[PDB]
RNA sequence: GAGCAUUCGCGCAUUACCAUUCUCCAGAGGAUUUAAAUGCACAAACCUAUAUGCCUUUUGGCAUAUGAUUACACUUCGUUA
């Protein structure tokens, strides 16, 4: 609680002291989830959006951990 | 039958990002999302199924008359100052 409030510890810039952004919430995954089920239906398994989208999927990602309950 | 000649038309096809790890994982299951009538309801032509008045009720029951009789009117294409 003195580490949030009391001593002077968030006062830089915001390019210092940035996170790496939290893990995508379930509304945003479901809508992706939702897109990419409507690429392969109407374009195709073997289309750009389809390959990007699993290109995309097998890269590694910087995230942060959730610590509240939202 | 040439032509995206024309239409703020219709249907189909197509559009590529390159990291960098603090995301719980693996299965089981078939909901959600997307796609489209050969489904549903009708519509349009097409084919099939006597007159007066009473009661009608998406339609027939009742007297009369051309009437118990093998018989009878009509679709005429015209044009030559």
């Amino acid at each position: 609680q003195l580490r949030e409030h009391v001593e002077p510890v968030g006062l830089e810039g915001y390019r210092a002291n940035k996170q790496p952004p939290l893990p995508p919430r379930k509304y945003f995954q479901e809508q992706s989830r939702r897109w990419r089920a409507k690429v392969l239906t109407e374009r195709g398994v073997f289309s750009a959006d389809a390959c990007r989208e699993h290109a995309e999927a097998i890269r590694p990602k910087s995230y942060r951990r959730r610590t509240g309950i939202r």
